[PDB]
């Protein structure tokens, strides 16, 4: 990846090392949309729009010839940048284990925030519709936690009514989650009647959202095409510090909207 | 090229090829453009666009994370529809060598006259900038036999100070073409001197255009982009009449425009 | 060429290789010396003199011991810089196949202008003498087509009376060339005639001289020495763009002047 112009920066192998592994351990952890979605192969540096598959006609009605034009996705291009410091960065060479690396964690988070939002919310200017944004699939809810046991029985009927079928998995908030254990003390576990009711399901707590939703894995239904994945590269070089940056190339979509339900409480 | 369901018509071998051999005759003789541009191979019934190289910006100033879209260029689909007749197409089993065909030849000069048109004038809504729009490459000329071999020994000067080279050709039209011919008669011919001047060219009459133009042949400046040929399918059945249809799909853009020079006479 | 510190740029092949490219066309045609005398074979980047073979006396008349000193000729460098815009240059890997390349061909034409007119009118502060320079080489002419070809037949005469044979060559302007093309008009052609009269020549058209010059191009009367080809080099980096250079090193002489004539009119 020759674009990224990293070996006309003044440092070593190691040095590059200790920089791409602590990036990789945060990636690894925040960023929960890639939990339960699918990923479609990367393309390349240079490619520009995904198919949809139709035509709209501008010609008028009484002429011989006629014709149209197809219709496409554009792709969304990111890049965000930061600064290290010279001298602290070389005492690595004379055997110091623990060095200071905080600006690189501060942009990582903000980056990770910035790409889970397109997913649950869309896109207004490029065209993408989120989760959030089906309003035919919702159900009514209670406050207790016996009533997130009914919801969960009755949801899988409208499912099974569909054709729908495979694995099913529960995202849920967390604060909530913590208010129903509160609640629910001194008697039998509550993961294994949820689990039992799931029929061999899983939950996953995030803070990304303020309800719950019901989704099944059998595969197929919400891809993510990628161009490039993320990537670190350098730009100039100050006083005595240098500059790099972070970049990615994505886009977003759903095919099948009866493998998801919204639940209201 | 099962999408033209061709085996579903009541037509045999013989008949179809009859159909086929009587466009490719004019198609190959009515479509000037080709002549002297380039063509890129087909990809397919699936292609949708073609990328230019390019990121526009959507962002404020103040912002951490920055980001904005890749641009390209929308492809062009056309259909055009005609009917013949049975009992007549039938006498071609008896031993008939000679059967009407007249819509045929009448739709396909349409679609000529409707494909060069682009390429010489451009396309208000799909982003199509055609030849004779550049506006800073003209010269004048006179009206007589002799300002011709003036301006094109004038031209081939402003060629060789940019540095494009390679084989030349002239293209004019047809009514001064025969009033020069006309109005040179009783000496040495016009066509030897033409030629002695382009130093081994080439000369094209046609009726799309009103005055004459000056191109080099080196190879790597007007390019024709094809997703699918132009091909003939079926429709449906009338009461004693078949109905079929033409098709292609195709863009084009110019990349050096320092190849061209246009005189005005 | 390790002189050229080429490696220590922030660029890649491609880049190297597109700005490589559109030089060389340009100096193909826009360097007129070149195309009718001698070349002599580099020499290297510390060639520095070249010698002419006498010695001149600085001593007194009485004396016993006598001396002198050797003579030669000292060698001509040049330089000249120019700056690159990186945004516009990083476009070539998205996919662009036309980027902004004009300060390259505007400082190209103005080396190619400097190295002619010493070849044409010779340096005084170096000690080199032009070929128009020589005032005992000169024939009369007048205005009209006719004069030409008498003075073309003239010339061949005197040629012949010295020794001198092989192929021989015509240097004439432009705008002259064009006056006479006008004034003969609807006859036999003229390129025919002169080349007949030369004999089987060439005819070379340019705008560096304002009259005609003839030569015999048999081989060894004038004579171009180089050192060092004509090369592009790094300097440093601005903010946000880059500046480049170009070099060369050479000199020129001329052995016998009995191949040469001047025509005025
Ligand atoms: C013993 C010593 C070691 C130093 N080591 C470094 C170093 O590894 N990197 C660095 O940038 N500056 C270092 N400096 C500081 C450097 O000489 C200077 O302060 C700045 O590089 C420019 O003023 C060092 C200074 C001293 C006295
Ligand atoms: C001797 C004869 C031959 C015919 N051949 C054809 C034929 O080849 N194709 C056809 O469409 N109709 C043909 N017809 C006409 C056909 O029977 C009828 O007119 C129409 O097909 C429906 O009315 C023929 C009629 C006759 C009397
Ligand atoms: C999406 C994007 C792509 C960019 N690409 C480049 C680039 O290829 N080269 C460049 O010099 N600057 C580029 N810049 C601008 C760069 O971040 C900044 O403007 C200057 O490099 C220093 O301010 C880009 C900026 C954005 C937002």
């Amino acid at each position: 990846m020759e674009f990224l112009k990293r070996s006309f920066a003044p440092l070593t192998e190691k040095q590059w090392q200790e920089i791409d592994n602590r990036a990789r351990e945060i990636f690894k952890t925040q960023l929960y949309g890639r939990k339960f979605v699918d990923v479609e192969g990367p393309y390349g540096w240079e490619y520009a729009a995904h198919p949809l598959g139709e035509v709209e006609v501008l010609s008028d009605e009484n002429e011989v010839v006629k014709w149209g034009l197809r219709k496409s996705l554009p792709l969304i291009e990111l890049r965000a940048t930061f600064t290290l410091d010279l001298w602290e960065l070389d005492n690595l060479e004379r055997g110091k284990p623990n060095v200071d690396l905080s600006s690189l964690e501060e942009t990582v988070r903000k980056v990770a925030e910035f790409e889970d939002e397109v997913i649950f919310r869309g896109c207004e200017k490029s065209g993408v519709k989120g989760l959030l944004s089906f309003e035919e699939r919702k159900i009514e809810c209670g406050s207790t936690p016996k009533d997130l046991l009914e919801a969960i029985v009755r949801a899988l009927s409208i499912f099974s009514k569909d054709g729908i079928e495979g694995p099913y998995t529960l995202v849920i908030n967390t604060d909530r989650w913590i208010n129903f254990l509160k609640e629910e003390a001194g008697k039998y576990p509550l993961e294994k009647r949820v689990e039992e009711c799931l029929r061999g399901g899983k939950i996953i707590t995030t803070p990304r959202i303020e309800d719950a939703l019901v989704v099944s894995e059998r595969g197929g239904d919400f891809k993510l095409i990628l161009g490039q994945d993320l990537s670190i590269g350098y730009e100039d070089r100050e006083k005595d510090a240098v500059r790099l940056f972070i970049t990615e190339t994505f886009t977003f979509q759903v095919v099948n909207p009866e493998a998801l339900i919204l639940l209201k409480f």
